[PDB]
């Protein structure tokens, strides 16, 4: 029951973790 990440290799415990991670990692922060 863990999600992972297709842009790098980090992974979560629960999908919003994910989710906000790619939102402040790759998803356009710029
Ligand atoms: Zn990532």
């Amino acid at each position: 029951k863990t999600y992972q990440c297709q842009y790098c290799e980090y992974r979560s415990a629960d999908s919003s973790n994910l989710k906000t991670h790619i939102k402040t990692k790759h998803s356009k922060e710029k």
